[PDB]
């Protein structure tokens, strides 16, 4: 029986057997007042004592959100869907700890992706018990509001100010500051880590003065706040808030009256209209995301980044070899997960239309010009490969590299990875390669479980990544120092060295996608 006293009450956890040892898991601790009724669309409110032993013995509700129904029955997509009840009452967090209780353990705090519209901490690929067992760190993860319920904005209006879900993440870091010593944690050694929209969220906590003192270091997997999908403009945000009002018949003249109307709507009506607050959309659409609210985010974040206005600390930033492929089967003509998807030039051009809505005709042509100068015109998989590269370079790889670069220019050590291993167990087709999302299970250590059908080379790759991630958290340096591993150099502007992660031999390379990112980064933002 393990009871820990928190500032708010006692919590009971549960014991788990992991690799012939024991981990204590406290799943589903509340960290804020449920954001129901009058609290819907407001910032999270702090929680008050219970007294009372809260049983933290199962995952809590995931936050309200639309689900992916493109491939029913398919594990590839469905493994990403929520696996606990959806509810507005979703402001909970999990803590895994080594057994025996550690003395002053480094803490890893996971923030999930999901386009800011979906996601939950209770996915099996986010389970923190292998890390706690193997590296003796504390792993913490939290649910935070997504979609309109998390990011609806009527700028400056405390009834609906924007960024509520970022504030939920933030109030969870506060909970770790106040409470993690009780569990054997070190509040002075906390590393935030996240993937996709979770990584962009980590990058914005680097920018937020309210977050500065709530953590030590940061890890960004496939995402940064300068990615083109990560920040909504004040103009867009309003248009979308009002379009939601119109679609739910909540149009008004008094903006606070609009919000009052939206709080009477049932969670489901709001969810069902979210998708149309926008005329055109893409498979990377973030209808309701971060905005500049003058609170969480004080200025346009590109300005903050450029001018050195962020937390000074080390970062670890990486991307996967084939970020863009997963998205091609959510609407690009000629694509399918059930065949090899050899598309034509005309289909490629149509695909650009899906992913670059408007986007001038000249813009789309320039993308076509940069990516289709074949060497050579023979290769039938040409146009199919070019479209995924277009998508992953624009949306993930080039913003990550540009982020790392601008961050490093202010003096801090930074380390960049390029993840090139495709899981032996991937249920997606071979042509999709090293997909977005599929480093996560390696970082969380799932392949350490032999019972599980990953190869030997995969167990070894994972064990090594886990060590580097843990050494980063504890010591600011992602080395694996014992097994003659390749040493991981800092990423500097000028050299831009990065480390490749794969089962065969890991290399030090330079200037990833140099020629492609010159296009996305200097030229395209003009069109
Ligand atoms: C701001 O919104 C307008 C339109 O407002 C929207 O109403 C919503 C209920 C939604 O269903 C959406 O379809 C509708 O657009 C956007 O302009 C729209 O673009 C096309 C033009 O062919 C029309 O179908 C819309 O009716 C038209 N506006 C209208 C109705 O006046 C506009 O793009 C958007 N501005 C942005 C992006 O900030
Ligand atoms: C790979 O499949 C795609 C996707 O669409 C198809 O999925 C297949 C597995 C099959 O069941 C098919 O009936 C299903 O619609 C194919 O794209 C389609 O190409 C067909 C050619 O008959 C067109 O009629 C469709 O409009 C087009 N689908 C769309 C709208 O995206 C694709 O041709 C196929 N390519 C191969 C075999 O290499
Ligand atoms: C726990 O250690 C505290 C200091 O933490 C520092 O050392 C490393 C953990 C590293 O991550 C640094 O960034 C931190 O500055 C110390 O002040 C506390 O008193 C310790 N608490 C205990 C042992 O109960
Ligand atoms: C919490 O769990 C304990 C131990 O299993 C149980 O005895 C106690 O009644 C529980 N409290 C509840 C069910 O609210
Ligand atoms: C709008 O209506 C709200 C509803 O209570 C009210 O509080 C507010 O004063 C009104 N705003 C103004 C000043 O127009
Ligand atoms: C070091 O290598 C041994 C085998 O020689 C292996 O079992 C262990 O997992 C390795 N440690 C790390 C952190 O990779
Ligand atoms: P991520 O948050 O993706 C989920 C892994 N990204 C694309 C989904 C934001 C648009
Ligand atoms: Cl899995
Ligand atoms: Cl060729
Ligand atoms: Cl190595
Ligand atoms: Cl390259
Ligand atoms: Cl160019
Ligand atoms: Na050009």
């Amino acid at each position: 029986d393990i009871i820990i006293a928190t500032k708010n009450g006692k919590v009971r956890g549960m014991q788990l057997t992991v690799f012939g040892g024991t981990v204590t898991a406290f799943l589903g601790i509340p960290y804020a007042q449920p954001p129901l009724g009058r609290l819907r669309f407001k910032k999270p409110q702090s929680l008050t004592k219970w007294t009372d032993i809260w049983n933290a013995t199962k995952y809590a509700n995931s936050c309200c959100q639309n689900i992916d129904q493109s491939f029913p029955g398919f594990h590839g997509s469905e493994m990403w869907n929520p696996n606990t009840d959806l509810s507005e009452d979703c402001l909970y967090l999990n803590v895994w700890i080594p057994a025996p209780k550690p003395k002053n353990a480094t803490v890893l705090i996971w923030i999930y992706g999901g386009g800011f519209q979906t996601g939950t901490s209770s996915l099996h690929v986010y389970d923190g018990k292998f890390l706690a067992r193997v590296e003796r760190v504390i792993v913490v993860s939290m649910n935070y509001r997504v979609g309109a319920l998390g990011f609806l904005a009527l700028p400056g209006n405390p009834e609906a100010p924007g960024n509520m879900g970022l504030f939920d993440q933030q109030l969870a870091l506060q909970w770790v500051q106040k409470n993690i010593a009780a569990f054997g944690g070190n509040p002075k050694s906390v590393t935030l880590f996240g993937e996709s929209a979770g990584a962009a969220s980590v990058s914005l906590h680097l920018l937020s003065p309210g977050s500065h003192s709530l953590f030590t270091r940061a890890i960004l997997q496939s995402g940064s706040f300068n990615a083109p999908w990560a920040v909504t403009s004040l103009y867009e945000a309003r248009n979308r808030t009002l379009n939601l009002a119109k679609l739910t018949g909540c149009s008004r003249e008094n903006e606070t009256e609009i919000i009052k109307c939206l709080r009477n709507k049932d969670p489901q009506e709001i969810l069902l209209n979210e998708a149309f607050v926008v005329p055109y959309g893409t498979p990377l659409s973030v209808n309701f995301g971060p905005t500049v609210d003058g609170d969480f985010l004080t200025d346009m974040p590109d300005i903050l980044l450029e001018l050195g206005q962020f937390k000074k600390t080390q970062i670890l930033v990486g991307v996967n070899k084939d970020e863009g492929t997963a998205f091609l089967v959510y609407g690009a003509p000629g694509f399918s997960k059930d065949n090899n998807s050899i598309i034509t030039r005309k289909e490629f051009q149509e695909g650009l239309k899906i992913f670059f809505p408007g986007v001038s005709e000249f813009g789309k042509e320039s993308i076509l010009f940069h990516y289709t100068d074949w060497v050579d015109d023979q290769r039938p998989e040409n146009y199919r490969e070019a479209l995924g590269d277009v998508v992953g370079d624009y949306n993930f790889i080039c913003p990550a590299l540009e982020f790392t670069k601008k961050f490093s220019e202010w003096g801090n050590n930074a380390f960049f990875y390029y993840f090139e291993h495709r899981s032996s167990k991937l249920p997606w087709p071979e042509w999709m390669g090293v997909m977005h999302g599929y480093e996560i299970e390696f970082v969380f250590g799932l392949p350490l479980e032999r019972r599980d059908q990953y190869t030997k080379a995969e167990e070894i790759l994972s064990r090594s990544i886990v060590k580097r991630w843990a050494n980063f958290a504890k010591y600011g340096n992602p080395q694996e120092t014992q097994n003659n591993s390749t040493s991981w150099p800092v990423f500097k502007s000028t050299e831009q060295k990065y480390l490749t992660l794969n089962t065969e031999s890991t290399r030090i390379m330079t200037k990833l996608r140099a020629q492609q990112c010159r296009f996305w980064t200097s030229f395209f933002p003009k069109v």
